[PDB]
């Protein structure tokens, strides 16, 4: 990782230690800091999370500027993604885009998750909240925190509701885990944000999913898409999909547009006469 001088950084505003929006010595960039009285765990997780950044150079994995290690705050600095996180980005572009577009998305996660995947990475909790979105509409994986539980574990909390059923159940986090969590950010991505399963609670998901029942099909879906997600869904993992072949998939559909033209059928929950 490259080493970056404090003064070459200026923090302006905080965007979510805190996450600041900035400038690097002129760029934009995201500034993470570690607040003073960080334990070794903290710090490991800290640099931890820059190591693996720095590890990657791909198009559709969020790019590492630099760290500060040598001056305290620490800080990690990355590009900074104009549109912010996807889960919000839809819901305040709520019918904004075309198919394609939408699709182009999906194709530019795959190819991160891909990369990541066989760069033998395992990112547990992907989930359109931890994508961000570039003024060019290039969506980036990003989260590499080290320290991640699953929420309502008996013994950052990884949503029940993005999570495979194997790596719920005896706690199995592979890529094929992430190809479930890849079909759900399909789901959210083909319906601008909506929240999968609605109230369902936890508990009334995970019953759902075990006695075979799936998301219904989005409002003015491909059919070539939605039967793709619903593969990412498979209970038995050797039957999901490989990253590989999701990006073949969707590289497909762009490159022959006219295939997502093709809509399931949409299951309307109220009808008007
Ligand atoms: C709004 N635009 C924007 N642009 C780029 C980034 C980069 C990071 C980031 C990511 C990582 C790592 F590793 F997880 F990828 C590390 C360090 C940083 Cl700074 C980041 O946390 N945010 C804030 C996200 C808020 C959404 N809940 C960004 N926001």
């Amino acid at each position: 990782t490259t080493e970056i001088h404090p003064s070459c950084v200026t923090r302006q505003k905080v965007i979510g230690g805190e996450v600041y929006k900035g400038m690097l010595k002129e760029v934009p960039v995201a500034i993470k800091t570690l607040k003073a009285g960080y334990t070794e765990k903290q710090r490991v997780d800290f640099l931890g999370e820059a190591g693996i950044m720095g590890q990657f150079s791909h198009h559709n994995i969020i790019r590492l500027e630099g760290v500060i290690s040598k001056y305290k705050p620490m800080m990690i600095i990355t590009e900074y993604m104009e549109n912010g996180a996807l889960d919000k980005f839809l819901r305040e572009k709520d019918g904004e885009f075309s198919v394609l577009q939408l699709v182009g998305m999906l194709r530019g996660i795959a190819a991160g998750m891909k990369y990541l995947a066989n760069m033998n990475y395992v990112h547990r909790d992907l989930a359109a909240r931890n994508i961000l979105v570039n003024s060019n509409l290039v969506c980036k994986v990003s989260d590499f925190g080290l320290s991640r539980v699953l929420e309502d574990d008996p013994e950052g909390k990884i949503p029940i509701r993005w999570t495979a059923p194997e790596a719920i159940s005896y706690r199995k986090f592979t890529s094929a885990s992430d190809v479930w969590s890849f079909g759900i950010v399909m789901w959210e991505v083909m319906t601008y944000g909506e929240r999968p399963y609605w109230e369902l609670s936890n508990h009334e998901v995970m019953k759902a999913i075990n006695d075979g029942f799936r998301l219904p099909t989005p409002m003015d879906c491909p059919s070539a898409i939605y039967q793709l997600m619903m593969q990412c869904w498979q209970q038995e993992r050797a039957r999901r999909p490989k990253f590989a072949d999701i990006v073949s998939i969707l590289d497909k559909l762009i490159r022959a547009p006219d295939s997502l033209k093709t809509l399931a059928d949409f299951d309307p929950r109220v009808s008007i006469r």
